[PDB]
């Protein structure tokens, strides 16, 4: 049984919890239940910390006194198809393998599932740790509870005695890096300085061995990821947001500075001896726009290249971690403006952008973003209940689940067939324009061999690569964003319509230097 | 907001209490989410009650940190 | 109503049959209910037949007394969608067509549907008899109970005057050959020889025409396929599968010498005159896993071509009728051994195999089958009634439709919503697989026409064809399997990654060789 | 060793969850799988309900005659 600790005494060394704890909904809640501090206590000075108190980074540790909302979070929908290839005819993008050659994604990138599995999934992906890493045997991939009390209660490794990332099957690829981590789990929020620059006082970095790294890690989306547990308020923890809205004076909804101003942040530094370490963003408002803008965007978390001289960006470059936070008309843009691209395609040569699940960025400008709704209002709702004490569902989900709570109540003129209709009819058309981007995007691709074979220019070569960075761009967002549509179709429809115009420009001038060089 | 009291306090007079709760599960739920005796404290004895703390009886009183078997 | 004959004077000269119907749960069943022998009775000696009895092989012959199991083995499974070609996007195999050029099964290759079909989908589907044979009309599709009760009374002929194969429309093939039939009825059973070589008490053989001999045959996977009609007991009657197991000494389990010892078969031979004509396998156990094997297997039932000089394998070979009896791994092998191929591809010249439902072969070694799991127990389970006689469903069919029996009762850690996702899990890993595997076999065949219009030499071409044979081998086994995967998860994932590898190492190959030629 | 709850109010059963002890004081009518059947392994949720239904309508038969005998005797 927990035995509470004083307070008053941590709160002699500790002003700054002092000020966030006394104030907030957990001004009762004593440390215990998140800290082990007796040996700390008794060696520690105001200056010195002494021994390390233990912190619990484990989700059970708010399932105690806040059940209904674990249990919601932990629970698996079974219908969220697992381990899908996006890759095939039936898939979000048939003709993936040929428009991505080059890159990483090529050997797996499966449609995502329920949240409860997303640091497992992350460490035993194709792409990612070359095969090292799998669920302990083909049973085990059901188990959401199992995954969340902690990965390796799951998995294996299939060499223990080696750190280094290598292929341990060949048709994988070591793609992870430790940047990656800080959208599956925040049990290293105390081991890792802001942005995962070098630092003194942390044990990982970017340039840590990131097999070592998922060793030390257990549990997915932290509770505390979205709530301060000393004030109980609002808040985000993820480095390159905070970079974003805050360092970089971007603001919380660029394209709005009232709206930014109303529903803003305020970083807060926590210092390690007198340097400081690691930060955290209070929000004005508990704002789920932001909350689930922490991973649900276009991001940089890998090495690449630069556009002026193509020369190596590593994983020591502060690039490696990196929030674009622009929408899919100003990317072009914010990569130009850190000097950056993603890899060289294999058959084309051309230097081309890797784009990831968008949604923030789609989000913003649209009718729903206008009227003031959010992710939460169709993704994780207030439960309806005939008697009974309200509370947020936690189970982030398709509103197809609950069309009722997610939909209807805003919707009063329609039936929940005439709802799904509507979705259906954006969803349907988007996808339409996604096939025939990718149709031209093949076209073009196919006819760089046989330029090359026919003697045409480097220079006609290069204005063609030119123009493939644009229709890969305007193309992509879309197979990466998952709403297909939905979050913003009039932008979905200009965008796919933009890569097909790119496209056919750059299989007019190929087709037409091949000619040439046939009539010569 | 809640404001935690100090315990201690009480335990000097309710030693009864003590015992069941400082060994429970318990321990760590304190006295301000079910008791106002802010007065009661000023002005109570060992043996007299002095003004009388509020006591909360309500259900919602246990379904803050309860809300699965409240509900 | 039938009238019993004097058994003890038919066994004072049949004394094989005596041992069996004797001894075992038939031994009160009378011949009249299978054999009419009134005229042979008058006529033979223990050493002339004189007039040949009749011997009955409908499958109502049994169902007077066993209704339960015929009825379950009738039922036809709607959802088991039909004529649904696997050559298309939604179903199997995208690509199938660019990768099979050269083979009869381009023109058709349908998904399976139920058993009572399985003699009339051989008879009507475009590939097997040039068109020749088609239902009586597009309704009578549906009619199990009427295939069962025969192919000729829902089947029509287009010419009843002449017995040779040919086209009757044009996207047709002409691949049917009597051995074909041994997996789609025994009514032949007491007509054939064993392995269908030439013998002169054989009406029927390997190369006899098969329009001639499919007019005479009637009935689907009869009953005494699995059971002897004499002692009641569990056995095989395939030729190819007695072959395999006894003959070539290869055991029923190839892999586990000591399962093969518990579980093995007892070759019987039957004679006509004094020399040997056919044989059965008796069973020491009920042992599904060896019944379904007489079909689910990978074979040889058609002429083909030698490996070592390219010369023509034709029916009357013995190699015409062949259960490799070996897994993917293995396979190639057990080719060389026999000095065998299928085809050779219409692009790219490569000396192919061809792969067919190898389902016996691929559960070997999986975790199911080391643990004592067979067919039966996820497809033909016993049925579980409130109150009644047990006894053992014949409709042998994919386990979704019966979780509860062939299922949860050995997982009851899952609910059926669990198993389902497990199973889901494995087919769409797999799949995203075979589809990556279909994208490299067909970017290299592509490339063969591009380098032998560059001037390629032979000698690079040839390398390349070697690599086709086996990126071929590594995919097909998995298009051709109907689990998708299930059957042996890692197995199949060891497979597909060999042919990506293998593919991948060609393209290569072709690349460098017609660079180098555009080059010089 | 059975007691009311195990009948009553029964730990809630979650493919994935926080295991919690339902405090919806019911009929085991409305939750079979959980307060009668996780015991009764032999039964379906049909035959545990024919179980019920036997002796509540042999016992309703005899308070019914219990009352016609009293009214009578009342008379
Ligand atoms: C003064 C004598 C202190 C007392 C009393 C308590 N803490 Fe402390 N703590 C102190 C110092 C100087 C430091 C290090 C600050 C730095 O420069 O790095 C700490 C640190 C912590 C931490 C963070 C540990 C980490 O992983 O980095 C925690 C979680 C913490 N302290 C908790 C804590 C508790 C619960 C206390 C009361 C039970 C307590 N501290 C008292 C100094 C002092
Ligand atoms: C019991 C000992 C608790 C522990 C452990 C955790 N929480 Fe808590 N929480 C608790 C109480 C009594 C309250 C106040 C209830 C009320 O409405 O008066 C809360 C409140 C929160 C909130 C709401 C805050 C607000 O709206 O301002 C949140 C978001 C919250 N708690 C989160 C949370 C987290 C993430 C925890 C694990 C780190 C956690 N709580 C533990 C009681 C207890
Ligand atoms: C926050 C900005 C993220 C970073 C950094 C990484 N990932 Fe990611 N991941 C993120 C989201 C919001 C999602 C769900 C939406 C979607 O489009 O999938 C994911 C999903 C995955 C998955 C499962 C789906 C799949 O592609 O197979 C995997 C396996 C995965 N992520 C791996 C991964 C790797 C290897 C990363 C570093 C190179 C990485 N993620 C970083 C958010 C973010
Ligand atoms: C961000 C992705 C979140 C994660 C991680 C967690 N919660 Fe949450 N929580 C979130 C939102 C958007 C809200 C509603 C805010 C609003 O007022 O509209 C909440 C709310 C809570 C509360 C308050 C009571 C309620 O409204 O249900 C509690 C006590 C709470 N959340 C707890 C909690 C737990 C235990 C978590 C880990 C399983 C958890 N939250 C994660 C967003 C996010
Ligand atoms: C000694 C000076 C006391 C202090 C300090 C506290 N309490 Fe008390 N309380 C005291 C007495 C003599 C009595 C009468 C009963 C007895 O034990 O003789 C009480 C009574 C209560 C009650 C019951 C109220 C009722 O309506 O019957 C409660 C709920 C109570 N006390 C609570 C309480 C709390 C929470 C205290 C610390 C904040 C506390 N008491 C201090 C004497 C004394
Ligand atoms: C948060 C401030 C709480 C309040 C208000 C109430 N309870 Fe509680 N309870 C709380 C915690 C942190 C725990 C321990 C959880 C654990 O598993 O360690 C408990 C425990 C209980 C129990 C279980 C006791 C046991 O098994 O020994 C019960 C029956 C219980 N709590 C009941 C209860 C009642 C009736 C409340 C209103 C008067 C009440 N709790 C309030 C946290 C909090
Ligand atoms: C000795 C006078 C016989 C009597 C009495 C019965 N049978 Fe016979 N049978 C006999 C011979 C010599 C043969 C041929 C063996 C050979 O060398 O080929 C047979 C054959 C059969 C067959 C198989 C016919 C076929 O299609 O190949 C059957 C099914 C059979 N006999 C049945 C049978 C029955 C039911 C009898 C009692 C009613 C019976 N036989 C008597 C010799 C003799
Ligand atoms: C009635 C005249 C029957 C005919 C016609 C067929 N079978 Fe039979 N069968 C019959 C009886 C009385 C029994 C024994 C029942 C018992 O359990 O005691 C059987 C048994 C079988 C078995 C089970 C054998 C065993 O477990 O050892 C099988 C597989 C079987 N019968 C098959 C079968 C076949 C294939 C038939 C058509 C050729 C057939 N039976 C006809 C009664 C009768
Ligand atoms: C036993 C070793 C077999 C031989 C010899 C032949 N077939 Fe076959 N067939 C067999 C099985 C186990 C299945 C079901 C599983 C599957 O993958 O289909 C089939 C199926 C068919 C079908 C229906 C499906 C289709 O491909 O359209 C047809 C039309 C068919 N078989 C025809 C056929 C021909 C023409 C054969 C000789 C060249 C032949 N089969 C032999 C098992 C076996
Ligand atoms: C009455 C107005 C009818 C309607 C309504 C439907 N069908 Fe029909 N169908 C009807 C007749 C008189 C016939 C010919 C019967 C004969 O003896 O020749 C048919 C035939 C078919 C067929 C066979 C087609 C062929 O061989 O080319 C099919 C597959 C069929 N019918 C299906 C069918 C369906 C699915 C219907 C509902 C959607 C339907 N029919 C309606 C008479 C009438
Ligand atoms: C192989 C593909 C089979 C075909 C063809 C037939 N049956 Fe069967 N039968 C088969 C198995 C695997 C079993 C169970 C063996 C075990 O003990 O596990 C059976 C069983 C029977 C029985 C016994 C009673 C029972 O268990 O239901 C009978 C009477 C029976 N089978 C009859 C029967 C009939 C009439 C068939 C033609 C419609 C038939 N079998 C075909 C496998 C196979
Ligand atoms: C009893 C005859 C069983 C049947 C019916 C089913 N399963 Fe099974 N399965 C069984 C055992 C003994 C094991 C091994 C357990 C162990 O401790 O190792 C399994 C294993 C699986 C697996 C894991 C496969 C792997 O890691 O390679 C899966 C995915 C699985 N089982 C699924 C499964 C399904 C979906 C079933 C119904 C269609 C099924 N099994 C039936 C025992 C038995
Ligand atoms: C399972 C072995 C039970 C035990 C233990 C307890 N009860 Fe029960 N109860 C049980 C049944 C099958 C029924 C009839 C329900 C029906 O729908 O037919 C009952 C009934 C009651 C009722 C009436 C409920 C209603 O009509 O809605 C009450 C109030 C009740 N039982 C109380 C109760 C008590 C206090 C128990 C412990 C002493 C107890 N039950 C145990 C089954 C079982
Ligand atoms: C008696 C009629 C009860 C009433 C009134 C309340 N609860 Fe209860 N509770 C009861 C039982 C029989 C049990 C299970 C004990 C066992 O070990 O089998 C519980 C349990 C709890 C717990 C513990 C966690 C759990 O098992 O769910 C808690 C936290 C709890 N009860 C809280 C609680 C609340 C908030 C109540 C008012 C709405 C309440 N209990 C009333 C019996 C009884
Ligand atoms: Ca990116
Ligand atoms: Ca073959």
């Amino acid at each position: 049984n927990l035995k509470p600790v004083d307070a008053m005494q941590c709160f002699d060394c500790h002003t700054q919890i002092e000020d966030m704890h006394t104030v907030g909904k957990h001004a009762t809640v004593n440390c215990v239940h998140c800290h082990d501090a007796t040996e700390h206590v008794e060696t520690a000075s105001s200056r010195r910390m002494g021994e390390r108190p233990v912190t619990r980074m484990d989700l059970e540790a708010c399932a105690t006194c806040h059940t209904a909302q674990f249990n919601s979070f932990v629970e698996v929908r079974h219908e969220s198809h697992p381990r899908l290839e996006k890759a095939t005819p039936t898939s979000r993008s048939p003709m993936f393998d040929k428009l991505i050659a080059g890159h990483g994604f090529a050997f797996e990138h499966a449609e995502p599932r329920s949240h409860a599995f997303m640091l497992v999934d992350h460490f035993v992906v194709d792409r990612a740790y070359g095969g090292r890493f799998q669920f302990k045997n083909w049973q085990k991939v059901t188990d959401g509870m199992g995954a969340v009390r902690g990965a390796w209660t799951v998995l294996t490794d299939a060499d223990p005695e080696s750190s280094d990332q290598r292929r341990f099957l060949s048709q994988t690829a070591t793609a992870a890096n430790p940047v990656c981590l800080n959208c599956k789990t925040q049990d290293h929020i105390l081991d890792w300085a802001y942005m995962g620059d070098e630092h003194e006082a942390a044990k990982w970095s970017r340039t840590s061995e990131v097999v070592e790294f998922a060793r030390d890690l257990n549990h997915p989306l932290n509770c505390f990821m979205c709530h301060d547990p000393h004030s109980a308020g609002p808040r985000v923890v993820r480095d390159g947001l905070i970079n974003a809205v805050v360092d970089r004076g971007l603001g919380t909804y660029p394209h709005d500075p009232v709206k930014s101003e109303q529903q803003g942040m305020t970083k807060v530094t926590f210092q390690r001896g007198r340097e400081d370490f690691r930060a955290i963003g209070l929000l004005d408002t508990a704002d789920s726009n932001v909350m689930c803008a922490q991973c649900h965007v276009e991001y940089n978390c890998n090495p690449g290249y630069q556009l002026s001289d193509g020369s190596r960006v590593g994983m020591d470059d502060r690039r490696a971690n990196h929030f674009f936070w622009a929408n899919v008309f100003d990317y072009k843009e914010a990569a130009q403006e850190i000097d950056f691209f993603d890899f060289r395609h294999a058959t084309t040569g051309a230097a081309l952008p890797k784009l990831q699940h968008p949604e923030a960025e789609t989000f913003w400008g649209s009718v729903h973003e206008r009227n003031g709704v959010a992710c939460a209002d169709c993704h994780m709702p207030k439960v309806q209940l005939e008697n009974g004490k309200v509370y947020t569902s936690h189970s982030q989900r398709t509103p197809r689940d609950m069309m009722g709570q997610a939909c209807l109540n805003c919707h009063a003129e329609w039936t929940e067939d005439q709802a799904l209709y509507a979705i259906d009819y954006i969803k349907n058309y988007t996808h339409g324009k996604i096939v025939k981007s990718e149709y031209w995007l093949a076209k073009m691709i196919d006819l760089f061999p046989v330029a090359k074979r026919a003697g045409v220019s480097e220079d006609v070569l290069n204005q063609a690569r030119e123009l493939h960075y644009d229709a890969h761009l305007y193309w992509e967002w879309w197979t990466a964003e998952n709403s297909v549509g939905f979050h913003n179709p009039d932008q979905a429809r200009e965008s796919l319509m933009t890569s097909i115009s790119k496209s056919k420009e750059a299989v007019s001038l190929l087709n037409d230097a091949i000619d040439a060089q046939v009539a010569s």
